[PDB]
């Protein structure tokens, strides 16, 4: 409620790192001398790490594991975009270029740029953005589940999801009360996200064309099931 909440903060803080387990040791923020081998196997290999922490996180939201196994694995795939989108944005530190990953290794925007493309600093400018807006920890443990938990083509239940839905709207409305004008301006931050999907999706297409190196599967498979035609 209630417990909803505190059971979607700690699923949320078990899904990344403490600031004790942060990797500097790869960070450099001088770059020497477009995208070669090595800048994509990179960029697939971040988007791969996210995927396993994603979803432990989704299977500890309650009432996730009770949709149906297919509507779970639509969910996920659908979803993962925008969430390692928003937990990147959310995770990192846009005022010094610094991108923090999910498994703790810190590395800088321009580490990150050619396997990226610009898509790197437009995650980067609603970083900046989220964090203007001061999103406290559970709030975002609740936006990010509803980021997940929303209404996709090929539902088996849409309904079910729907109301895991509104339980994790309701859980949200009322903890930014307890401290939907900022309301609506954190839902705000939804069709922004999906915008940014978009950009990923352009870039492991551009990257697909080049074909310097293959996606690994899994993500090959959420780009083909993601692209609506």
């Amino acid at each position: 409620p209630a417990n909803l909440l505190t059971s979607l903060v700690r699923a949320h803080l078990d899904s990344g790192p403490s600031t004790a387990k942060l990797d500097y040791s790869k960070f450099q923020e001088l770059v020497l001398p477009k995208e070669d081998a090595g800048d994509v196997q990179q960029f697939y290999d971040l988007l791969s790490g996210s995927l396993e922490v994603i979803r432990k996180w989704a299977e500890k939201i309650p009432g996730f594991a009770e949709l149906s196994p297919a509507d779970q694995d639509l969910l996920l795939e659908s979803a993962f975009l925008e969430l390692f989108i928003l937990r990147l944005a959310y995770r990192s530190k846009p005022g010094e270029g610094k991108l923090i990953f999910c498994s703790g290794l810190v590395l800088h925007r321009l580490q990150c740029a050619r396997g990226f493309g610009d898509w790197i600093d437009s995650i980067l400018a609603f970083s900046r953005s989220l964090h203007s807006l001061l999103v406290d920890v559970p709030a975002f443990a609740c936006l990010s589940a509803l980021v997940l938990i929303t209404d996709r083509h090929g539902l088996q239940e849409p309904r079910r999801v729907e109301e895991l839905q509104n339980r994790i709207a309701s859980c949200l409305k009322e903890h930014v009360a307890a401290v939907a004008s900022c309301l609506s301006r954190l839902l705000g931050k939804l069709p922004e996200l999906r915008t940014l999907c978009t950009q990923g999706l352009q870039r492991i297409f551009y990257l697909k064309l080049e074909d310097l190196v293959p996606p690994p599967p899994i993500i090959d498979k959420i780009f083909m099931d993601t692209l609506p035609f």
